[PDB]
């Protein structure tokens, strides 16, 4: 921590306008939003017309550089259903202007790599979903209840999760498209299922300098969380407890409160780099969920 929080408001959608909703967010400077006369400050606040490129530049581009220096990292999208999480994390996957964080990260990683001579790179990706605290491999639909374990050096791993070596951004994008298709298997209503489950995309960048033999490894987890809007989702409550513990400098961090936070243990907090993008509707209709989303983001404020 090493945890940054950035708030992204989207425009009102046509359904909110058809209902007669009002735009209730006000902005001060670049880092504060006011709701019902209360200010909420973050590392950055994105207004409703912020482009995909600006969001990537502020939220993710530095973390990509760090992963290529051998750090681990995580980027989360958090917020109520329809607040813009998937538009932020994925966008229009193949459109140069509309693409989201994930395809831009893939582009930058490979462009950086192409720009290196004595360095040798190995890139691996995995893609899974957490639904009801159960891990399902999006690259192998026969693997639906995977367990979390620790290795001998104590690094977490998902036992038996598919790993795919990739050598081009199009290979990565093809892998994401395959996972999105496989996600439909044994699922009645995809849209509802997606809003109630977490998708986790892992990119593992390993490198060795062949003339000095130094090796570096970095893992970047990209997480599109379930809707935060009767219980709080178990992964989300675990995530809040972990962020709050890190924010107060606690020696003990309760990663074991969920499978998701156990998986991310070496890529969330400590020496790892993290950005949480909280996504919000500006609608008067969603005011109390927006308040709750902003309060979740303030968990990261260091005390
Ligand atoms: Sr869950």
């Amino acid at each position: 921590s090493n945890i940054k929080v950035m708030c992204r408001f989207r425009p009102l959608n046509e359904s909110e306008v058809n209902r007669g909703d009002k735009y209730i967010a006000k902005f001060q400077g670049e880092d504060t939003v006011v709701i019902a006369s209360k200010p909420y400050a973050f590392d950055r606040v994105f207004q409703s017309s912020t482009s995909q490129e600006q969001v990537y530049n502020d939220a993710a581009k530095k973390i990509v550089k760090d992963v290529l220096e051998g750090y681990n990292g995580t980027i989360f999208a958090y917020g109520q259903t329809s607040s813009g999480k998937t538009h932020t994390m994925e966008g229009k996957l193949h459109d140069p202007e509309g693409m989201g964080i994930i395809p831009r990260i893939v582009q930058d990683i490979f462009n950086y790599i192409y720009s290196m001579e004595n360095l040798e790179f190995h890139i691996k990706v995995s893609y899974f979903e957490i639904y009801l605290d159960k891990i399902r491999d999006l690259l192998d639909v026969s693997k639906t209840n995977l367990s979390v374990h620790e290795d001998k050096n104590r690094v977490p791993y998902v036992k038996g999760a598919t790993e795919r070596f990739v050598s081009s951004p199009d290979e990565v994008m093809d892998t994401i498209d395959e996972g999105k298709s496989n996600r439909h298997v044994a699922v009645t209503n995809m849209n509802e299922h997606s809003s109630r489950s977490h998708s986790i995309f892992l990119i593992n960048v390993k490198q060795e300098n062949t003339q000095t033999e130094q090796k570096l490894s970095g893992k970047l987890y990209l997480v599109d969380l379930a809707g935060s809007e009767k219980n709080i989702n178990k992964s989300l409550s675990a995530l809040g407890n972990v962020i709050s513990a890190l924010a107060e400098g606690s020696t003990y961090v309760p990663y074991r409160d969920s499978k998701m936070t156990r998986i991310l243990q070496d890529s969330l907090g400590g020496n790892a780099r993290t950005t949480i993008v909280i996504c919000c509707s500006p609608s008067s209709y969603n005011e109390s969920e927006t308040k709750s989303t902003l309060l979740f983001g303030q968990r990261a404020k260091t005390i």
